[PDB]
């Protein structure tokens, strides 16, 4: 049965003596061996989000749990350093405190957190070989890849990082510099300020250290996370050599749940509990035999794979054909397989309906993104290339990351491209499955460049009556793109390197 637990608030010194506000949660046995230890850095102070409650529910499975506010948070001393070396070292300091002051088992230590605490936890697992298991929710592996994907600043990601920070605590120098840049609309400057110190804040840069330490790593993110897109997390997951599981879902806001305002359903920490129970309490619950990749579609049904490479088995290659039409020039997506030698010119810097997200209000703390639909017949063909596949007469499932190869010729040295994959119904209404930005800065005008874009991973049930539609344009409401009205982009498909969309259908 579940442990009765006692919760005590106290202040625990960090590595340098900085006082951290902590809830120490301890089973009451009593007679009465040691319990596995979980150290759990809380995340952003979003209203209604119950971090300590989540920690208590884990402790009730039979764990000592330390739920705490990182340096700089309201309840702690210090400054927020964006999961910098001090914040990460503090996890080790709290492990040491727990081993000396609670009935914690030094041989059975795990760490778990969400978002700020997820990145912190993974970094701690790289730096502290005592950690045997990690569960990181809605986190990152590569901070640069997350906020500056293909050299395109994620304006709404960066803005959200600032907004979340301002409700959570007192910024250190790095975050205050970001805040100052964002206030001016200077997203590129925000990025430039962070890049030199981003690698030490990125689990991906510590992949060898985590693999050496071989903790059991559980990752669970939303495909539509507003801060940290899935590709960078998948790439990290794929490189882990030890026990591991990746679960990806579509997020939505649940009401009256501990984590519903973060877009995380209660089922995630249910699975985390099972993960730790196996790896830290040797419970024979079969989690060791479960597939390493588990994906939940937008309709809420699960699929699974033994590894990420399996998602791409038998991917369909659609060749892009030359856009044609009297009124609405549109190309095809042609399975075996397309045209070469064509050219299609659009103007850069023009607005279209195809966007990754809506214009969003100053200070909003929405942690998942709900892309607007786009009516494909109103996507301006002088502003975008549009390629449509055939209407399906049977349901299909897309699981994985689509890839696009496209050759582009800019007339300006600076252009940003955006590729979007839509499920388009028979009437023309598109729901966005995936997208990716790509900035060409300092390109040679008039020189064709072949680009390989990997769109963000997704899991999507495509119903009978729908088709896949690719849109490529040059502006997006969520990114600080550098395209200029008056410039041009010409799409081509050279015989040597045809323009192709690869889609992982199942």
């Amino acid at each position: 049965e579940m442990a009765t637990v006692k919760t005590t608030h106290r202040t625990i010194a960090g590595w340098d003596g900085t006082p951290l506000g902590a809830f120490v949660i301890e089973p009451q046995d009593a007679g009465g061996g040691r319990y596995p230890l979980l150290v759990m850095p809380s995340s952003w102070a979003v209203p209604s989000v119950e971090y300590v409650g989540v920690a208590q529910s884990l402790a009730q499975r039979g764990y000592v749990v330390i739920s705490y506010s990182s340096r700089g948070f309201w309840e702690s001393g210090g400054s927020i350093d964006i999961a910098g070396p001090s914040t990460v070292e503090d996890v080790s300091a709290l492990i040491d405190w727990a081993l000396d002051n609670t009935r914690a088992d030094p041989d059975r230590i795990g760490v778990s957190g969400i978002s700020y605490g997820a990145g912190t936890s993974l970094l701690a697992a790289a730096r502290d070989p005592r950690i045997k298991a990690v569960a990181a929710l809605s986190g990152w592996a590569d901070l640069q890849a997350s906020l500056y994907s293909n050299d395109t600043p994620s304006a709404q990601g960066i803005a959200l990082l600032v907004a979340a920070g301002l409700v959570t605590g007192r910024p250190g120098a790095e975050l205050a510099t970001i805040n100052r840049n964002v206030l001016a609309g200077n997203y590129q400057g925000a990025v430039d300020s962070l890049l030199p110190v981003a690698a030490q804040r990125s689990p991906a840069a510590s992949i060898d250290e985590i693999n050496a330490n071989q903790p059991a790593v559980f990752l669970a993110n939303a495909f539509n996370d507003s801060l940290f897109p899935p590709g960078q997390l998948v790439d990290f997951f794929n490189r882990l050599k030890g026990p591991k599981q990746l679960q990806m879902r579509h997020g939505d806001h649940a009401l009256n749940e501990a984590l519903g305002a973060l877009g995380i359903p209660n089922e995630v920490y249910d699975q985390v509990g099972d993960w730790f129970d196996h790896y830290l309490k040797a419970v024979a619950n079969g989690i060791d035999r479960q597939p390493a990749v588990q994906l939940k579609s937008q309709k809420g049904s699960w699929s699974s794979y033994p590894d990420w490479q399996a998602t791409s088995k038998g991917a369909v290659s659609y060749g892009l054909t030359a856009p044609s039409g009297l009124l609405l020039p549109t190309g095809g997506l042609a399975e075996h397989g397309g045209g070469t030698g064509w050219n299609y010119r659009i103007g850069s810097g023009l607005l279209t309906a195809a966007n990754s997200g809506v214009a969003m209000a100053s200070g909003a703390l929405q942690m998942i993104n709900l892309p607007p639909g786009a009516y494909v017949p109103f996507v301006g063909r002088s502003a975008a290339g549009v390629w449509q596949g055939p209407i399906q007469w049977s349901a299909k499932r897309l699981d994985g990351a689509p890839e696009v190869r496209l050759t582009v010729t800019p007339s300006r040295a600076n252009t940003t491209l955006y590729a979007y994959l839509y499920a388009e119904d028979v009437l023309g209404n598109g729901q966005l499955i995936s997208h990716k930005p790509y900035t060409l800065r300092g390109a040679t005008p008039g020189q064709a460049k072949t680009l390989d874009l990997r769109l963000e991973a997704s899991s999507w049930n495509l119903p009978a009556g729908s088709r896949l539609t690719l849109v490529v344009d040059t502006v997006d409401l969520r990114y600080a793109g550098i395209s200029q009205l008056g410039g041009a982009v010409t799409f081509t498909s050279p015989a040597n390197a045809p323009s192709v969309l690869k889609v992982p259908l199942h």
